């Protein structure tokens, strides 16, 4: 089935590589090794790295492996680097804006910080691309 | 007839499609790059240019053509709780194909009287400025709780 | 000398209405690119400089220009009632017989007379494909009032 | 004597109107790409230097000299209904040249009063700013 | 009586009348200035009076072979020169050279660009920054400030 | 003897060697070794520098790479180069921001002049590149004890 | 009035430029200099462009030593002929570095009385002052000049 | 370790020897072939290290410019500086005194300073740290003329 709070902030090349072995992506398992993606990396992973880098070249793939990381964002455990809870409070935001957990606390936010960021800092820093995700991120920041 | 689940389609369904709209010389381009609904529905013109090899600039306004079909006659319950697809079907019959657009940046019937222009073009793939700005207009004159 | 038939019916107008129009203005030598590329009456209407220059293999910018000359022709007598419910073909008409050939850039961005109104002149320029400004303005000006 | 309807000129006459400016040279491009009455007029720098196969910028200068010429002393009458060649004459001899530039974008005496600076430059191919500052001035008083 | 003019060095003849000039005599200013090697070049391209008068860097490097801008600069000195002490009459109704040349004498070589365009005295009051850079081709920046400054300051009544 | 927090300003080329292969990056030695890469350049190194001098081509390595000099700032004796100790200053607001020490003191900031310290110094001077971090350590800079 | 201490650069020829070229060490270009018939006007005109395109002078180093000498030679140069107004007395009272600057000034026809009009984009593109400080002090010392 | 070194006099042969004592003897040959004296060593540019002088490496060049701001930092350099902003600029912060040269070269002295801007001290002077911009510029402001 589908795994159940997985620490992938905590996940080394070898989970890394179980994980593209169970959503079809056995082909990049090598490029993933050869580089050392581990799972600080994977969370952090850019279209421009996934390119250049990892020798995805198709836009469209590049979706599809998005789409999977998303998803894995959406339902991994944050614990270990997640002190305040950040995970939880933008989970019941919405279920979707887990996934940015990591972009927010790798800045060094946390639920107290929250209240003061900025939309630049959301975009350039914490990485969320949306300007819908942003814009109701920000509304619940400023009112909290 | 019966509006086809696009959202829920996989490989199999957008190679059928692809028959139907005499695109067949495409079925392995799509099926190399593993197109399924979801995918097919979010499709850029550099998508269709670059990843599946659809040259031409005319094959390619062909091929929206259909895909907008499609996309206007298409099932979006799955996706779509607040039923944004008949909200936007009311203004224009034409506008239900930008039902899987909103409901993929996380918008429903709630959120949309606070979308932006720049959201609508950005966000939710919005090409045509006189679509944005009636979608705009009657977004603002909505429920506002 | 004007082609035939007259008055045409060019948004319903399919592959082999697109050729035999085509020999009546003297593109013959470009049949074949229009045959490969299956152009019909709907991308007849929409086609752009781009479009032709590169998918149809027209390189010189004069040949675009005579080729755009005879695509207004059509374009300003052409029957658009299929497509056309609030009748802006007669609209664009009145105010200036040429800008007939503006109608099928109006409709198919889904526009009639009663949302004419609000247009934008971005709007005119980049989603109805109204390239003079000195036309953009006029229809601008006009819809302002209605 | 009697000025020249350019406007409904073929293929032909533009042919016998290159051998009489010493533009021979140039017969066989104007006849490939043919080039009439309506295209000479309406003819810019690009298409006389890409598909015309003009590269020199001081030939493309003597021809524009004669084009000029011809534009100053030629027959708009067909497609001139408000006889705008007389009134940017009246103006200065030298804007009567600009006939074409104005009737192709639609524009008359009457609606003359109403265009930018922009739509000379853009739309009807006036390249001088101090002849479309002129024109739009006298524009405006005539309204 | 600072009149270099009636000197050997300065070519003949004095006050020429250039807008009238043809090959032939663009031919003998060339030797004159020591500029024999681009004869050939001016030749093939046809120069007169009038496209010399008009001539722009563009077209002295591409369509007449003349690379360095060093070289360019000489011959632009020389062209300076000859516009200075030319005759516009046939081009000068209004007599744009003397106002030119009352406001200092080294911008009489502006004329032809002016009349170029269609100003005259009449028109001057109007004329914008960008017209004298753009339509009359004067690249130096302290020249149209003075140009257009004189011209703002002028009786149209 | 061994101090717990190394004094990374004072290391030579030899102690860099020792941590690059500790942080498993043995195959760049050589590349560090060619290019005398001591304590000072290392603190102070740019993408720039570990692409084209170094040739670590992979944006993932560099990445990698960085995570290992964030740290290693993080926890360096610093008290050779500063002498007011921005250290404990930049700790005390965040423990994270001990890292951009090297980067303050090379400007030749200390903590009387922290309080006139710019948003655009703090990015092109003392290379701290994070919005977030930026305006945090400028606000309590605003309101430092001067 | 056979040697003359401060030379009359603007009314140079070729062969007083060639000469300058041996004194200065720089005859490795004088072959350059000739075949593009440097004489003393075009020589205090020259640009960093010329130089390097024209003149075939690649190093921004050589370059930098060329100018060295030019500016000097600028600075103590006779432009009696050509400055009636004595703009180089009023720059060099000034800085005698300003004096440098006298041929690009009356080149564009700018004299005293003219010079408090002057603005900093002309005295940055037209008369070819690069340095920013000399431009401000120049601007600065002009705006306490009389005009007509 | 040289005590007051006239670098602003210095000849291609002083120059040679420093590039010696400092491990750049690789760079003995460039810097001859170019002509490099003491006013050109003053007003090297990272370009010109790179494309004239062959210092391909950032790195090696970030070494270069530690070594040259050492020798800048303890020049005398009497010959150029009449009013001794050298000794203005050192009692501000030692590291200030290597921005000597830059500042005499463009004819400013003490007197001047003041009407320096931001901009000129980075664009004319060469002096590159924003914060050291900043603090110059602000005791120029406050200082004591006559």
């Amino acid at each position: 089935p589908r795994p159940i709070l997985p620490s992938v902030p905590s996940w080394k090349e070898a989970e890394v590589q179980t994980w593209l072995q169970q959503i079809g992506f056995s082909k990049y398992c090598e490029s993933f090794r050869e580089q050392q993606v581990d799972g600080d990396l994977l969370l952090r992973l850019t279209e421009e790295e996934l390119q250049t880098d990892l020798g995805m070249k198709s836009g469209i793939t590049r979706k599809r492996f998005f789409r999977e990381l998303t998803e894995l964002k959406t339902f991994a455990n944050y614990s270990t680097c997640d002190r305040s809870n950040l995970a939880d409070w933008l989970g019941s935001l919405d279920p979707r804006f887990r996934q940015y957990t990591y972009g927010l606390v790798s800045c060094g936010l946390d639920r107290s910080l929250l209240h003061r960021v900025s939309e630049q800092q959301l975009l350039e820093d914490c990485g969320i691309h949306l300007g819908v995700h942003r814009a109701r991120i920000l509304t619940a920041a400023r009112e909290m």
